[PDB]
This record gives structure tokens, C-alpha cells and sequence, in this order.
């Protein structure tokens, strides 16, 4: 549970000892209990609080680092489903954020790709899983038409 709270930098209460993003404001996301069927709801608030793509890539980076952290822990099998569902949903929502222009209301494709070019050494892996998820779905032809002209206009 608390693994998700630091991974997604979100807590219910939440204001104590850290600047984790406040949890607002729907009635259901108020109980002091998280689980398998909650990751979707939390991401729907975080994406729609300026760089949602950078935030999702950082969350994926922390999720990956926590794999190394937790594999050497006695309870790596209990949270295995948690990590699998995080890798599913965070990746799905990262693709969605770069699937249509009007999904994330703060931060545009030009803003994402600008930082991507600035620090591509950190996005070069997450974008791989992005394309891997997109390909088998088949809805990637439009995104090949959406992402490239963005960098084109940036460079122009």
C-alpha cells in the first residue's frame, strides 16, 4: 500500500513531513486503504495539479528501481501483483497521455518532447515500453503522425 504512495507520490490524508501531491477530491478515494483496483482512479486525478509525461516517466523509473529494492526483500512475492499492475496501468496511461493532445490539460506534446530531447537518457527506456504497448493494440499509426511533427515544429 505505502509502496504505491511513494511510487505515485500521493497519499490520502496527506499533508505530513513531505510535499506529496494532495489527494482530491472524490468521495470514494478518501478511505485509508488502497489495493489492486485503485491505481486507475488515482492516475485519473493526477493526469487531469505541469509535466505529466515527465511525472509518469519518473513514476515508472521509481517502479523499476523498486524492483531492485524489493527483489532482495523477504516479501517480494506479495507485491509482485502490485508491481505487475503498476507496470500495466502507468504504461497504459503514459501512452494515453501521448495518444491524444487533449488528455492531459496541463502540459502539451511540445512541452513533453522538449524535455524528452533535453534528457532523453531517462525517457529512452520508458518510450520503448510505450511503443511495445501501442504496437499490439494497433492504434499507433496516428501517434506516429502526432509525435514526429511535434518535434518538427519544436526544431522549426
Amino acid at each position: 500500500m505505502t509502496a504505491i504512495e511513494d511510487i505515485l507520490q500521493i497519499t490520502t490524508d496527506p499533508s505530513d513531513t513531505r510535499g506529496y501531491s494532495l489527494l482530491k477530491s472524490e468521495e470514494v478515494p478518501q478511505g485509508s486503504t488502497l489495493g489492486v483496483d485503485f491505481i486507475d482512479t488515482l492516475l485519473l486525478y493526477q493526469l487531469t495539479e505541469d509535466k505529466p509525461f515527465e511525472y509518469l516517466n519518473d513514476c515508472f523509473r521509481r517502479n523499476q528501481q523498486q524492483k531492485r529494492i524489493t527483489k532482495n526483500k523477504p516479501n517480494a512475492e506479495s507485491l509482485h501483483s502490485t508491481f505487475q499492475e503498476i507496470d500495466r496501468l502507468v504504461i497504459g496511461y503514459g501512452v494515453v497521455a501521448l495518444q491524444i493532445e487533449n488528455f492531459c490539460m496541463n502540459g502539451a506534446f511540445i512541452n513533453y518532447i522538449t524535455g524528452i530531447v533535453s534528457n532523453v537518457n531517462s525517457y529512452t527506456d520508458f518510450l520503448s515500453q510505450i511503443i511495445q504497448r501501442a504496437i499490439l493494440e494497433g492504434t499507433a499509426l496516428d501517434l506516429l503522425n502526432a509525435v514526429f511533427p511535434t518535434l518538427l515544429e519544436y526544431c522549426n
